[PDB]
């Protein structure tokens, strides 16, 4: 039962780590693809 | 034995999660410092 509680906590921590890693990877991919980053279009983009 | 192995794996995963979170924070700080100049870059990052 102690191992089951620890495994639940470990699954939670692994989910949090995977979420953080996915966010970091998305940010890195966005920074890479920002080679153009048309701010004129981005105005309408993140206004709509 | 399985419980001890799972606890060790959970500790290693927590250490890896801490390291990955530190690395993600450092990468975000670097991207923000590169986006502070040309404020449109920081605006696009905030929009993303």
């Amino acid at each position: 039962l102690e191992e089951a509680l620890e495994a639940k906590e470990e699954l939670e921590r692994t989910n949090k780590m995977l979420k953080a890693e996915m966010e970091d990877l998305v940010s890195s991919k966005d920074d890479v693809g920002k080679n153009v980053h048309e701010l004129e279009k981005s105005k309408r983009t993140l206004e709509q």
